[PDB]
């Protein structure tokens, strides 16, 4: 049963997703070495 199974992965999907490319937005610079 995923009664809540579908409930977690669905989410942090779209969460973990929409956040790489929010990152490549404004991911200029690190860290100078």
């Amino acid at each position: 049963m995923k009664d809540l199974m579908s409930l977690v992965i669905a989410p942090i999907f779209v969460g973990l997703v929409l956040e790489m490319i929010s990152r490549v937005l404004d991911e200029e610079d690190d860290s100078r070495k």
